[PDB]
């Protein structure tokens, strides 16, 4: 009866990020993925173990970053100027806003973006790189950030990636794909939960504030 | 005396079934890998082989428009029904937006890379791009990892490749693409020298069928 303004998604983008520190730095993204997942999936989770929905589409980019890394950031996620400029990856640019178009133009809308800890870092980060060029996500796509949700969820009846997945899962996990891939599984197990938290609260992508200016 | 390669573009597609039935694409992997990471193996503290860590992927998955092989369908865990359930559409615009722009993100020229490509993959890939006037960069040129490695050698599926090479393995887009890295991995040297001079370019590539 309390159905929220927000529109129901159709499409869940799960991403993580992999940045150069953390927001005193006006960090930047050194590699993002995005794993696409119809609500269907999310409905009927696939197994007698818990695996990923058989129907998924991917899109991982590595970019190198305008400035530099902190020695923490390369060394927890292995990536560096050195390493993005051996490969020729240009940084944040017209044609990574392109290739994150496309992509989620091949996803049934609206499109629920889903990261952890996204309001606070993700999604910002997120949002401030697009910023600088002008670029836009589709119109009604929404924002859910597990972690307030988790929480909220469970004072209703800690929490990072690594013990989320040990206490669901007995234990060990598996880059900002395999990130991608573990919040997938977690989500996966509290879905039903996730999916009513989304559909009365994510936030509009248009409230979503960019971590900092160019 | 033309650029090499420049960026390694391996790929592999699930389909509908064998090129007699028209088959057509249902998902599509692509993992983009820079020369530099093909010239030196990357290796796991205990000395094991592992993908180059900066890495571009993208996979996608469409609905045919015909049906599944039986065969097809049990081999690659894809059926119409799923793939319409998750409203994946077609190979349409978006999908040539995507791999457009996903390749523009590569330092070319680009050598696309697949297992069976010329009598599979390429032609087929090929018919439906042709199908929307789409078009590759025109320095892309091609590798096909099964007459490369029969040829290197003079059991070739990835799956006996895998464990000759390694013991043991991990069907899935992204899965195959993943092997036939790490298999491309294992002999690198042989296979880029290979490519650098038996590699064929795109535009010599005929669709398998028109629609």
């Amino acid at each position: 009866a309390g159905m929220s303004e927000a529109p129901r998604a159709e499409t869940f983008v799960f991403l993580d990020l992999e940045a150069t520190g953390l927001p005193s730095v006006e960090p930047e993204i050194a590699e993002l993925s995005l794993f696409a997942v119809h609500r269907s999936s999310l409905e009927n989770p696939e197994h007698g173990a818990l695996v990923l929905p058989r129907v998924l589409d991917k899109l991982t980019l590595c970019m190198c970053p305008e400035r530099p890394f902190t020695a923490k950031a390369s060394e927890i996620t292995g990536l560096s100027s050195e390493g993005l400029a051996r490969c020729r990856k240009a940084g944040f640019d017209g044609a990574v806003v392109r290739t994150l178009q496309a992509f989620l133009s091949r996803q049934a809308g609206p499109i629920c973006l889903v990261a952890h800890n996204g309001f606070d870092y993700d999604f910002p980060l997120l949002c401030a790189e697009l910023r600088r060029l002008g670029a836009r996500l589709p119109r009604d796509t929404v924002c859910l950030d597990t972690l307030p949700a988790l929480r909220g969820l469970d004072r209703a009846h800690g929490y990072s990636l690594g013990s989320l997945f040990h206490r669901y899962f007995r234990a060990e996990p598996s880059s900002a794909e395999g990130d991608v891939h573990t919040l997938l599984l977690i989500f996966l197990h509290r879905a039903a939960e996730l999916l009513a938290w989304a559909d009365e609260q994510a936030r509009g992508w248009a409230h979503i504030e960019p971590m900092y200016l160019p």
